[PDB]
């Protein structure tokens, strides 16, 4: 246990890391698919303690109401996306987010960091596709810490979060599906490899 003492919290390659997870309209499968949770927490490079937090719920408009599957996984009700803006205003939003964050300056370096490739591989550049929006730059590297945890772990969590919760003996940080609580989670998990002397690096193909 010092066995970690100077080794936890090694100089990482960015100033902050950005975790972001989705959540999504879905069925048991509707299409398009329609970001409805749009979280974003800016953690330290360095200890990775949250310093800030975005957090929108999203309207959707292809499919508006939200199916029983959508809200019994999501915990998300039709009231909670109901007023709210459509992802284009949340992605200016986003962005005006960065900029006040200090995450738009040329010299700050940062990273999206994700549970699995789905939601910027795929969720994302897709809505943003047929929806005729443009992809900031900034959403277009990631670390997916499914993989960064199987390189320091040597273990692939197939069960994502669960997984890894289990492997690192944490207990599980809120409710399961639902996209803030699943990126506190990502960030105890990312804290706790951290202290075992993990840098992380970006998984992404450039
Ligand atoms: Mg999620």
């Amino acid at each position: 246990n010092l066995y970690f003492q100077s080794m936890s919290f090694p100089p990482q390659r960015y100033h902050y890391f950005l975790v972001l997870d989705f959540e999504a309209t879905c069925d048991k499968q509707i299409h398009p698919q329609e970001i409805i949770e749009f979280p974003i927490l800016k953690l330290n490079g360095r200890t990775m303690e949250i310093e800030s937090t975005f957090h929108m719920y999203v309207q959707p408009v292809v499919h508006p109401q939200l199916t029983p599957f959508c809200t019994e996984l999501t915990g998300i009700i039709q009231a909670m996306v109901d007023g709210q803006p459509s992802l284009q205003q949340v992605l200016e939003r986003v962005d005006e987010w960065m900029a006040k964050e200090g995450l738009l300056d040329p010299n700050v370096k940062s990273i999206f960091v994700t549970c699995g490739d789905w939601d910027l591989k795929v969720m994302l550049p897709g809505q943003c596709q047929y929806l005729g929006l443009p992809v900031a730059d900034y959403f277009k590297q990631w670390i997916n810490l499914k993989k960064a945890y199987s390189f320091a772990m040597g273990c692939w969590p197939k069960n994502g979060l669960l997984d890894m919760n289990k492997g690192l003996s944490l207990q599980h940080i809120g409710r399961p599906h639902s996209g803030i609580d699943d990126c506190k989670n990502i960030a105890n998990i990312m804290k706790t490899l951290a202290y075992r002397g993990f840098i992380f690096k970006q998984t992404s193909k450039p």
